[PDB]
């Protein structure tokens, strides 16, 4: 029952880029636990990035997270977590491989098109975060 | 500015059609103005299928509509309501043509894979039934 | 329950089309029930096409169905036959519309990339002729 | 040996959809004769839409036209002229059916991301007009 | 004239995979030299894993294997046997790569979807046990 | 501001598989800044290939590259050329990796589909030697 937090950045929505990475998803095997379009208030945005309060580039994620709508997503499966962080791909889209996420539809660090959960205990986090508990199936 | 209210039935989910559906709205150029994954509650799916209270069928598109979670959404645009009802394809998929959601996705009339507002007053309607105000963005 | 003999032609398994093909039945939700790769026999050929062994242009339909192997195949499903008629598209594909098989992979009606039984008559004789009993699963 | 004239227009160089059209072309069998990125200069805009010169809405075309780069290309194969109008369906978005290109890319009228010769007369003409004959090959 | 043997097992086949994994050998530009779909008895299964009739996961083979109808192909091209085994990613899903067959469609080692040929010799016996010499084309 | 040059070899043309690679580049988020269907001359690649003059497969080299119609480009993007490298994959198909141009659609070193400049000196060289300076958007 091991599940995961997934997030379609600003730009991955304005470029129109929610169904196919969803397609993955599915195509993969993986389970649609929650999902929803969702504007992430300043407030909000600063306590995800919490950790990061005394980082230089804290007002940056900050901006960029909330410039636009995001689409928040929990996905169920075998080791999701791992999974989902190979999908994705690495971080910064010029280390990531052709055939994931990043490595395919990204170009720049700031615009990495989407987000999943470093580990487990993150992935809790975000999810109490993001989600309220009804929002979950 | 015209919004229609879309949503992908238990068949589509359970079928893990709904990044791919979503990518055809959105190729299209439409914008996601809401988006969720839920369960129908007993008295939304009655409240939905009110028209057919009457019928002998009632009791069937009512269990089958809440038989699992389906994706609600919202989609904005340029006659977004008539233009929606072209691309879902005719609601049997036996008269559904081909490049036709239905048409490509669907085989029978019980499990039809999705739904979209009838008219402009219908997706008021919808809308204010599936959503709450603060999840239209 | 119901099901219907499919060919993809010698022109459309040339062209690497087999895939394509099937995955669009597969995502229809048609089961298949039998598949095989194989060289119509000059016998096969005339036997399929006896209707137009009179016809001037007979020659030429049992020259070219037998000018390479073809995929054979049985598709099952509610009304699959009347369906599949439907996603190959008008046997010109002149008249073909997008959308549809042969709407979007065609171009000329001596190399129309498949065929599909006509009717549910047709369906059981062609079924009959190409598969051996036991390759119907 | 019969050729028609296709543009992609600037909208639909805007939002990526060059590859995916193109595609469309390729897997129908139809040829690239001809091919390149261009900016329509004013004078090929205006000698292009010469016949509503006087209409009201003129200018607006030919602003339109010339807002960005195009891809323009010359297809080869049998009937390509009629198939490709086929291909593109209605000149209204509205009016265009799903499977079809502008049913599944296009929203508006004045932003319909491509055009095709309307005859074989008027592919001779846009032809000679778009490109230098030593381009076509 | 190197060629490998490629089973598409049960949960693959349920799942509606076979025709955009064939695509993909398709694309690849890889012969399809045999095809079939086929019920694997229980004999013929164990057969197959033959060497491991003494391991203790035997039984469980045996078992999924026989689950259901599994689509049987033989592949020919340039290094064909080890560029499948590329292709199709690590035997265990946690491991294989985005952009091979198992790294995007498979989650669990024990339904991971598809079987190819370690090297040239098992190939031939894989192919001698599930082919008939005339199902070779 | 970044440049590379791309071009899709006689072989990559001839299969149709132009539009399919240039939506990998467009969805990546490269700009096409210039595209266009050429034929190269015996003398051109000559020169393209020059440094190679005196080695034992400079003529197998001309030959190819001038065998038929071919399809160059400039894309513009962050790190460009070595991201168009990692996207194309190894130059021998055999050691590319599922996921890039070359691992999905090629199977040979002398037909590997695609070539995309090596160096910001290179591409320099390569658009200069292909393009006419006013191709260039």
């Amino acid at each position: 029952m091991e599940r995961t937090f997934v997030m379609i950045k600003p730009d991955g929505v304005r470029r129109g880029l929610v169904g196919e990475i969803l397609a993955r998803f599915e195509r993969k095997g993986f389970r649609i636990a929650a999902l929803k379009l969702m504007q992430i208030s300043q407030e909000l945005a600063e306590r995800h990035y919490a950790e990061h309060r005394e980082k230089p580039f804290f007002p940056g994620l900050v901006r960029f997270i909330t410039s636009g709508p995001v689409v928040a997503m929990v996905l169920e499966g075998p080791g999701v977590v791992a999974e989902v962080r190979k999908m994705m791909g690495a971080t910064h889209p010029k280390d990531a491989l052709p055939g994931t996420i990043r490595g395919d539809f990204a170009t720049t660090i700031d615009e990495n098109v989407i987000h999943g959960s470093a580990t487990l205990e993150d992935a809790q986090r975000e999810i109490a975060l993001f989600f309220r508990p009804e929002e979950l199936l």
